[PDB]
Parts: structure tokens; sequence; C-alpha cells
């Protein structure tokens, strides 16, 4: 009928949007925007591979029903795998003191699965959290992908379960063999 559904996602979680076929984009890449606290400026959303443009409708695009929409919060991106399997990706690169190994750093992260399913973050809790680097405090995964990045840096690390919490899991909320994508914004080191 009149409506249609989008899907968009960041890379690290999707949610739907409902809108009007007829109406611009702008409203839903404003929805998003507004959601996530960040700028509209500082956000590029691409459709089969095409910048959308916020003047541009659903029925411009002739979009159909669950089409998805890419959110984008890159300068050419770039997804590192190191020899470990670790992956990961430099979303914002910070430009004050470099982490690395023995350094105490604070940051703040936010965690899903890989089906897009927020297990933690301490944004909610309002509490940045600190530890040291290379300490073995941190699954290995973080003790390897938060060296090398800046203060103001935000890196989105993709963790296979070896470097997670393997085999086993933790807790009530991940599950035995999972991989795990973080999103760590370095405050202070
Ligand atoms: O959890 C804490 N310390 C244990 C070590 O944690 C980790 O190595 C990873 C990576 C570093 C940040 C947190 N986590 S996590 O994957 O988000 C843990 C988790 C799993 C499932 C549900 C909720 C949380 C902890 C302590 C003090 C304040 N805040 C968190
Ligand atoms: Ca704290």
């Amino acid at each position: 009928e009149t409506h249609i559904n989008l899907k968009v996602s960041d890379g690290s979680s999707e949610i739907f949007f409902k809108i009007k076929k007829t109406t611009p984009l702008r409203r839903l890449m404003e929805a998003f925007a507004k959601r996530q606290g960040k700028e509209m400026d500082s956000l590029r959303f691409l459709y089969d591979g095409i910048r959308i443009q916020a003047d541009q409708t659903p029925e411009d695009l002739d979009m159909e029903d669950n089409d998805i929409i890419e959110a984008h919060r890159e300068q050419g991106s770039t997804v590192v795998t190191t020899e470990s399997g670790l992956k990961y990706e430099d979303l914002t690169e910070g430009s004050g003191a470099e982490a690395r190994a023995g350094q105490t750093v604070s940051v703040h992260y936010t965690g899903w699965l890989t089906d897009g399913q927020k297990f933690d973050s301490s944004k909610d809790r309002n509490d940045p959290f600190a530890f040291v680097l290379g300490g073995g405090m941190v699954i290995k995964g973080w003790d390897e992908g938060v060296q090398g990045m800046k203060v103001g840096g935000v890196r989105r690390l993709t963790i296979p379960p070896q470097l997670g919490y393997g085999a086993r899991g933790a807790g009530g909320v991940i599950p035995p063999n999972a991989t795990l994508v973080f999103e760590v914004e370095l405050l202070d080191v």
C-alpha cells in the first residue's frame, strides 16, 4: 500500500523504519541519526551502493519492502584481520594519546552478538570502563584490539570466540562459541 518497511544497518545492529513511499528519506535519516546521538552531516546512507540524498523518496529510488539501507560513519573503510583472527575497523581515528600495553585506558563500549542483539554497554550505566591494556583482565580480543587506538578514536572489534568467551560463553547472555562485536571509544590513556 502507501507505506514501506526499510531496514537500516550500521554494521553492528539493524532497526526498521516504516514510512510513506512518498515521504522524503530525510525523516528516516534524521530519526536514525537522532537515535544514535549523531549529527546528520557525520552519516552517509547508501542504497544499492549509491548514496541516498535526503530529498529522495523510496518511490524515487524504487525501493521495495524490507530493502536495506547502510549507514556509514567513516571517511574508504578498511577492516583489518590480524594474525590472531581478530578483526578491527577504525570508525573514527583519534588524535590524542596512543594506547599501548601496560597503560590504564578508559573507554566507553557497546557489545553485540553478531545477530545484532546488544549484550552490554558502559553507556547504559553512564559509567566509563577502564582496564590495564595487555593486563589479562579482559578477553583477549580487547587486550589486542584496543592497542594502537588514540584518544578520541572509535574502533569496531569483531572478536572470534577463541579471543572472547570461547566454547563456554558467559553467564546468561553470551552463548557458546559466540563471535562478539564491540564498538570501543577511547576516552583517556
Ligand atoms: O564485565 C566486566 N568485566 C569482565 C571482563 O569483560 C570483558 O573482558 C569484556 C570486554 C571489556 C568490557 C566488558 N566485557 S563484556 O564482554 O561487555 C562483559 C559482559 C558480558 C556479558 C554481559 C555483560 C558484560 C566489567 C567489570 C567492571 C565494569 N564493567 C564491566
Ligand atoms: Ca567506571
